[PDB]
């Protein structure tokens, strides 16, 4: 990683080139160059290449994956004053909190929301049950309900979630990542709704975001599933468009999980002054969002100044309805786990070449810790051991703060090994 300079990664649906001018008026007013890339798999390629002190500067992802990021040691606290963190909403703060440490600063909320074509559908339906008569109708005029991208469990957790489906059990503000709930009555009652769809013709397993984009966008399919990075394309499609509540199941709200587009530092990085510098007094402002918003709409941003004016846009009131009724996605790490198990129960059943009940009842013990724990007397033990150790011989307290946070998760005797390791190798 190159000292003097910012190289920043996000994502390729976000407002990159949005993100760009932020760049640009950074490198314009201080005279450090910044570069903005849009990797593909960056959620994948990021711990690859970090893992031996490269890659960017900066990196961006829902909040989800970036516990796992922290566990492993490739970000470093981030270190906003008190004055900084009251100009972003509390609510957002707690998304990018790990093991008591701040590893990210929060940019935005995203839920997914119903998008519907108000000249096919003025009134589009309140309930997923109603979708399949719609589908009929609409069939008999060349048209179709709806189309969404069947390929990432993002998409389809909403209504895995509404009748019961959970990934991680939640007690006493912890997650037990024994306790999987993708194969219960509710997570199966669903799908097979879901599966049912494609059965009986109303959607089609091989549909993906451009699919399912493509056909919303020329008018072919009445809604899709979607967030608010999706709002330009449809802008200027000629679609008129509504943004409104995800339909209900068995009654029940659909439940989509809710990520906070977050910026973290990777721990690598000879530029953690002027990441600092860039996000908090160029990116974090109204200006900065602003230029990025212009570009694909963020959604409900955490800077509480320009929210003020973000949500008053029905579009965003109806993301947030979406929130509430969803969940915040956990940030552990283990969550990459869940969403691959996901995936592949989603693909496999809709697919048809599994059935729902298999397809999920590998996926929960695919996305559940595969390693044992350590007891709880021994794993007190091998913690208090590594915080001696990080305290006696690392004289940097960044670097010490990044393997305290580290420990805190630590679960077993390989997993205190492997951390034991990384503190005896850290350089001055
Ligand atoms: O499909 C699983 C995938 O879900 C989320 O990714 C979202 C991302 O949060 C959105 O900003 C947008 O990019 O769509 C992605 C879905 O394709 C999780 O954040 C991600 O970790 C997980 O793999
Ligand atoms: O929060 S409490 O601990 O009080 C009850 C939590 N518990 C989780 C599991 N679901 C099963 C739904 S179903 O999939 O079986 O319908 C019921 C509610
Ligand atoms: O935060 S980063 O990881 O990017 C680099 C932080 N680094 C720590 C060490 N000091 C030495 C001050 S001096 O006495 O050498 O001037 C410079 C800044
Ligand atoms: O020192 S402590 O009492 O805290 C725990 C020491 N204890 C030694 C035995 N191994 C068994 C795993 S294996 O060696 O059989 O793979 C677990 C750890
Ligand atoms: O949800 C709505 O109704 C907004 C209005 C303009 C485009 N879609």
């Amino acid at each position: 990683i190159e000292e003097g300079k910012l190289v920043i990664w996000i994502n390729g649906d976000k407002g990159y080139n949005g993100l760009a001018e932020v760049g640009k008026k950074f490198e314009k007013d201080t005279g450090i160059k910044v570069t903005v890339e849009h990797p593909d798999k960056l959620e994948e390629k990021f711990p690859q290449v970090a893992a031996t002190g490269d890659g960017p500067d900066i990196i961006f992802w829902a909040h989800d994956r970036f516990g796992g990021y922290a566990q492993s040691g490739l970000l470093a606290e981030i270190t906003p004053a008190a004055a900084f963190q009251d100009k972003l909403y509390p609510f957002t703060w707690d998304a990018v909190r790990y093991n008591g440490k701040l590893i990210a600063y929060p940019i935005a909320v995203e839920a997914l929301s119903l998008i519907y074509n108000k000249d096919l559908l003025p009134n589009p339906p309140k309930t997923w049950e109603e979708i399949p008569a719609l589908d009929k109708e609409l069939k008999a005029k060349g048209k179709s309900a709806l189309m969404f991208n069947l390929q990432e469990p993002y998409f389809t957790w909403p209504l895995i979630a509404a009748d019961g489906g959970y990934a991680f059990k939640y007690e006493n503000g912890k997650y037990d990542i024994k306790d999987v709930g993708v194969d219960n009555a509710g997570a199966k009652a669903g799908l097979t709704f879901l599966v049912d769809l494609i059965k009986n013709k109303h959607m089609n397993a091989d549909t993906d975001y451009s699919i399912a984009e493509a056909a919303f966008n020329k008018g072919e399919t009445a809604m899709t599933i979607n967030g608010p990075w999706a709002w330009s394309n449809i802008d200027t499609s000629k679609v008129n468009y509504g943004v409104t509540v995800l339909p209900t199941f068995k009654g029940q709200p659909s439940k989509p999980f809710v990520g906070v587009l977050s910026a973290g530092i990777n721990a690598a990085s000879p530029n953690k002054e002027l990441a600092k510098e860039f996000l908090e007094n160029y990116l974090l402002t109204d200006e900065g969002l602003e230029a990025v918003n212009k570009d694909k709409p963020l959604g409900a941003v955490a800077l509480k100044s320009y929210e003020e004016e973000l949500a008053k846009d029905p579009r965003i009131a109806a993301t947030m309805e979406n929130a509430q009724k969803g969940e915040i996605m956990p940030n552990i790490p283990q969550m990459s786990a869940f969403w691959y198990a996901v995936r592949t129960a989603v693909i496999n059943a809709a697919s048809g070449r599994q059935t729902v009940d298999a397809a999920l009842a590998a996926a929960q013990t695919n996305a559940a810790a595969k390693s044992s724990a350590a007891s709880p007397a021994a794993l007190s033990g091998y913690k208090m051991t590594l915080l001696a150790l990080i305290k006696e011989s690392i004289p940097n307290q960044a670097k010490r703060q990044k393997f305290e946070m580290q420990v805190g998760g630590i679960r077993n005797e390989q997993d205190f090994k492997n951390l034991r390791r990384e503190i005896i190798r850290s350089a001055a």
